[PDB]
């Protein structure tokens, strides 16, 4: 990961509209932003506490940003059906994977983190109940 107070690097996958979307497309809300990928079973056990936040903050100025590793598109939906997580979900281009990870120095998954408004990274390692008193604390 990186240090707190960093500036988060560039993201873009293709959503389930089929259109590019951007971390910085979500500049002036808090954006809680999901490393995931459908064989993480960590990951997917989060969809509940994730669920359960951005129900409660999406009106005020907060919203959740998944991005997926998956290879296989097929997967990557498959497992947003499953876990019925309709946030903004973002599948990265297979040519982009290894960059976004180097860039946010990701080891491991699931990887959550904490964006502000202006695109700085305020919290990490976010999970369970922890999430949900995390963005209030930063939204409220
Ligand atoms: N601007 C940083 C970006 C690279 C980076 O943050 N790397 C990770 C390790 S791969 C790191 O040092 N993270 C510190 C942390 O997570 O607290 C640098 O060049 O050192
Ligand atoms: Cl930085
Ligand atoms: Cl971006
Ligand atoms: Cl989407
Ligand atoms: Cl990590
Ligand atoms: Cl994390």
């Amino acid at each position: 990961s990186l240090a707190t107070g960093s500036v988060a690097p560039a993201i873009t996958g293709i959503d389930l509209k089929g259109n590019s979307v951007s971390l910085n497309d979500f500049k002036g809300k808090y954006v809680l932003v999901d490393f995931w990928f459908a064989g993480c079973s960590w990951c997917r056990k989060e969809t509940p506490y994730l669920l359960k936040t951005y129900n409660a903050f999406k009106d005020k100025g907060f919203t959740i940003y998944g991005v997926s590793t998956d290879r296989r598109e097929e997967d990557w939906k498959k497992a947003i059906e499953e876990d019925k997580s309709y946030w903004n979900q973002v599948l990265l281009q297979k040519d982009d994977v290894k960059d976004v990870l180097e860039s946010y120095c990701i080891v491991g998954f699931p990887h959550i983190i904490l964006v502000d408004p202006e695109g700085k990274i305020v919290a990490k390692e976010l999970r369970g109940d922890d999430l949900y008193n995390t963005v209030e604390k930063f939204v409220n």
